């Protein structure tokens, strides 16, 4: 029953999966199990694991202050979620959050008879009314279903079983779907999080803490950008770079009126399901990457939800314009690529992005509320997909570019928030 | 009689006057001079001039397309201002405008019995006026005063007898003391600058052209500014760049501050003259170094004087920033440096800007026109240029950093102002 032995399986086998088995073998004796889908890196993370199960992890720059050199022994692993099975009691969605719905939906819950708790570690808005709603249809309500702001390290590849960290977050934001403040399992994630200095601030609810993901408010305006959709669906033009202003990238002043733009619309949006706006400028700056005071004032951080649109503005482009000068001038923007079968797909940002985005924006037109700049964002994306489509033909696109199940997630989530409210 | 075979002695041998001599010799038949102070370099030119008397010039790059190699001889060199005596019909002031008064004060105008023009090769607001007010004390009211809005090109040394254009301006401003718009001398200039593209305004007064010097506005803001003064006054502290964000130079909100409240104080000095500001934004664009309309918009561009300060602010910083991404990043911010005496020196940025801002606020003093931008950048630079002082001792000082004549040319400057209105 002592929270940091429950056997604990570990659903996406991501960077990320391996600092966090690290994390969890440091601080207890528990069994280890490990999913990732049967793409090539899954296979060949398959066969390797099969023959040596060990993976392995390098602290480099500001991480080695905490993570050195370790290694950890996988006891399972699988690629079928069917098998996804037996005395887990611990559920680790290591997956992006567009896909916590497909995942869910494929795990036999009544097969995991002594399961616990179901914790979304780069969670979205939304994310644990969802997967709420999932738990209690199977049966499931006595889960403890925990919702973390993001990720709470940058780590990377070096192969599938090697990952190094650069850097690990100055503090995360997570709750239960109970409000509570230190549940036994939040306690668990606070001990295994403290061993690098990471803080943990408990919300009074899931959205409470899913309000703070960074990547709903900073990735669709520079992404979807014209130039950045451009470079994306027109792979032989030259690189263009997340972070960097026009004409290398895309910050300018009409995305950064999309970035304050499509924060007005969450505020909206998070207000009507009962739950507060952040400070978006004080928490880039203060809890993700800070810049000097010289260019984005205290005054700015600390008075930024009642400055004027345009100040507002002013202040987050001197923010991007700062942080050129963590290394975001080297983000590239990736572009459409094939597969093995000569299939097209999109890279991680922006279909993540879309996808959690059209969630979001689905629940907000059942909601009656408006989002003026997330629709403009996706209209934007959609027309470019499809001129994308038509060049190469549908016949020739992985079905990711063809459809999506944001639907059913919206209509579930507004099914859970309304049940409660 | 025919312009372009006047006498023609150039005063001030800076790369610029090179340039020029070149294309004065390329345009007519005309007899030659140039002065330079007995500095080093002035010294070296004048033993090499007293050997082989020609000066080489190389267009490169852009300039390349209307500069070629050239070479021009010069039939006089003096090192002494009391020298400039003889048949000489046109002086041209290639020297910093903050120099015309000491310069002109120790011309022997009476030694000048032909002279017909006096040409302000890089003029400053209140530079004609200036002139005029001297010339008119000497009984050469006859003669023809140009104000020019900048000089004409990007020019620099290779030695002293040696240059480059890297570039040539896209206009300049000139007027002549009595508005005219085409005289002899104004038709000579403007077929001297057509050989390399360069347009010619022609402005209603000396004032309405030299409104247009970019240096005015821009300098002060990014030199003075606290980060670049201890800079400036620190020569082992890490260099700064003029044109870069902090923390590597300058720019940040609260200096772009001072670049917009500059030109509010200039529009309020130049209104009290009887003189229309100018668009700041548009001429900077349009004028001199475009970015592209992603960055600012032509809608901030043609309404930016009605823009409220903040979105003034706003279009400014974004100008700057689009602009580092011409060589604005190679801008280098000079230090204090020590003579062959071991006197320190301030560098030519800002020493020029602090005295051509000087003479303008004493001027706007007599006339009870506030400017509390040029006031504030002034004391700054004041109580650094005093710290400085004390740190090495004011014996150990070039006089240069111990006085200045800006009482005295604002003083003239209004009365020859005056005398019209």
């Amino acid at each position: 029953h002592m929270h940091n032995t429950l056997p604990t399986l570990i659903l996406g086998a991501g960077p990320a999966a391996i600092q966090l088995a690290v994390d969890i073998s440091a601080t207890g004796d528990a069994r280890l199990g490990l999913y990732n889908r049967p793409s090539t890196k899954g296979e060949r993370l398959k066969q390797y694991l099969a023959l040596t199960p060990t993976l392995y992890l390098q602290g480099t720059g500001k991480a080695q202050a905490t993570q050195k050199e370790s290694s950890v022994t996988i006891d399972c692993y699988i690629d079928q979620l069917a098998q996804a099975v037996g005395d887990w009691q611990r559920l680790i969605l290591a997956v992006p959050a567009d896909h916590y719905y497909a995942v869910l939906q494929q795990i036999p819950w009544a097969a995991l008879p002594q399961l616990k708790s179901v914790i979304l570690l780069s969670s979205s808005m939304g994310s644990g009314l969802m997967v709420q709603n999932l738990l209690n249809a199977a049966g499931k309500r006595d889960v403890e279903v925990i919702s973390l702001s993001s990720y709470y390290a940058d780590t990377k590849y070096i192969q599938p079983y090697r990952a190094y960290t650069k850097a690990f977050k100055q503090r995360i934001y997570l709750a239960n779907q109970w409000g509570n403040a230190g549940s036994a399992e939040m306690s668990w994630l606070t001990a295994v999080l403290a061993r690098h200095h990471i803080d943990t601030l408990p919300c009074s609810n899931l959205l409470a803490a899913e309000r703070f993901s960074i990547t709903n408010y900073v990735h669709p305006p520079l992404a979807l950008a014209d130039t950045t959709l451009q470079a994306l669906f027109y792979p032989e033009q030259r690189s263009q770079y997340l972070y960097k202003t026009q004409p290398e990238g895309p910050v300018c002043p009409a995305v950064i009126a999309d970035l304050a733009g499509l924060a007005d619309d969450y505020k909206r949006l998070l207000n009507r399901l009962g739950v507060e706006e952040i400070n978006l400028l004080r928490f880039l700056n203060d809890d993700n990457y800070p810049v000097p005071a010289s260019m984005v004032s205290r005054r700015w951080i600390d008075e930024f939800p009642q400055l004027p649109p345009l100040e507002q503005q002013y202040a987050l482009f001197v923010r991007y314009t700062a942080l050129l000068v963590y290394d975001f001038s080297a983000v590239k923007v990736a572009t459409v690529y094939q597969d093995a079968n000569a299939l097209w797909h999109l890279p991680r940002v922006p279909l993540e992005d879309v996808h959690k985005l059209r969630t979001l924006l689905l629940l907000a037109g059942a909601l009656d509320v408006v989002m003026p700049t997330a629709q403009r964002l996706l209209q934007r994306f959609q027309q470019a997909l499809k001129a994308f489509i038509d060049r190469v033909g549908e016949e020739h696109c992985h079905p990711s570019l063809l459809g999506d199940d944001c639907d059913r997630q919206a209509a579930i989530i507004e099914q859970q928030w309304r049940s409660q409210t």
